[PDB]
């Protein structure tokens, strides 16, 4: 199974005019980075809707993961599930991103662009979908095996899922935000994996990446305390090999230098009055 290279991008997928675009569509940058970290009750409930739709789109595209299928096809499926449910794919036209979801195979850490790339027996495929509806976003991702995946890789996927859900289970008001990345990095290190540091979770609400940063490694210098109504992602990328990476000429696709495989899972979370709610639960 050879190292991946860029395929052919299909043309921009249409979304019907009635679906509200986020403000940043067709602009070089987004108006984000200074929004409140705690959301209003109205926004939280809207985020439940956006989260459920993103989770649906993810599940639908994940069902299509099989050898012989293209990453473009995964994007077609996600895109149509979002549009059918009245949501705008938040990635489409976000800082020039050309598609409706991110498809990241094997050695691709993240941010792969759906294209003519064909999935083969034994690949692992991350699909990352974000929905924008009711003026809010919901952001979720998962890595799916394609055909007969090597034990080494099934384990990596299963343990990255598990790291993610363990971190989620620590979310509670009054707990330090830094606990998330301590729980993830401990679990990863237990099996000799390395957590990606340069890519992080993020606050999300009426804007996609609102300025709050959630680290996935141990960094106890962060002083942020979780507060009821805060909304953010937990989305650790976990590597078999070393952390070093390259970014393709496309400006998006991040690949391991050593070409060893890497997995990711993501949910959007709400800090409740006493614990956590997974907004992107199926
Ligand atoms: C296109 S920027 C990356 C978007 C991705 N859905 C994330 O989880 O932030
Ligand atoms: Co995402
Ligand atoms: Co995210
Ligand atoms: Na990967």
């Amino acid at each position: 199974r050879t190292a991946l290279s860029p395929g052919v991008l299909s043309p921009t997928r249409p979304v019907p005019n009635w679906i509200a675009r986020p403000e940043y569509v067709g602009k070089p940058a987004a108006q984000e980075g200074s929004e409140p970290w705690v959301q209003t009750p109205e926004v939280i409930e809207k985020m439940r809707v956006a989260g459920r739709i993103a989770a649906g789109a993810l599940a639908e595209a994940g069902k299509a993961v099989a050898p012989g299928v293209t990453t473009d096809e995964l994007d077609r499926i996600a895109h149509e599930y979002l549009v059918d449910n009245g949501a705008y794919p938040s990635t489409l036209g976000y800082k020039g991103f050309p598609k409706s979801c991110l498809t990241s195979l094997n050695e691709v850490i993240c941010h792969g662009i759906p294209d003519s790339t064909v999935i083969t027996d034994g690949d692992i495929v991350n699909i990352d979908v974000t929905a924008y509806i009711g003026g809010v976003h919901g952001d979720t991702n998962a890595t799916f095996p394609a055909g007969d995946v090597a034990d080494e890789h099934r384990l990596l996927v299963d343990r990255t899922r598990e790291a993610t859900m363990r971190a989620i289970n620590t979310v509670k008001p009054g707990r330090a935000l830094s606990v998330i990345g301590r729980v993830i990095e401990s679990y990863a290190n237990r099996f000799g994996y390395n957590v990606v540091r340069d890519f992080t979770g993020h606050g999300i609400g009426t804007t996609f990446h609102n300025g709050l940063v959630v680290l996935h490694y141990d960094q106890p210098a962060v002083e942020t305390i979780m507060q009821p109504g805060m909304t953010f992602t937990i989305e650790p990328m976990i590597n078999l090999g070393a952390l070093d990476y390259e970014i393709w000429d496309d400006g998006w696709t991040v690949v391991t230098k050593d070409r060893k495989w890497t997995a990711q899972f993501e949910h959007t979370l709400l800090v409740t009055d006493t614990g956590v709610e997974i907004l992107t639960a199926l």
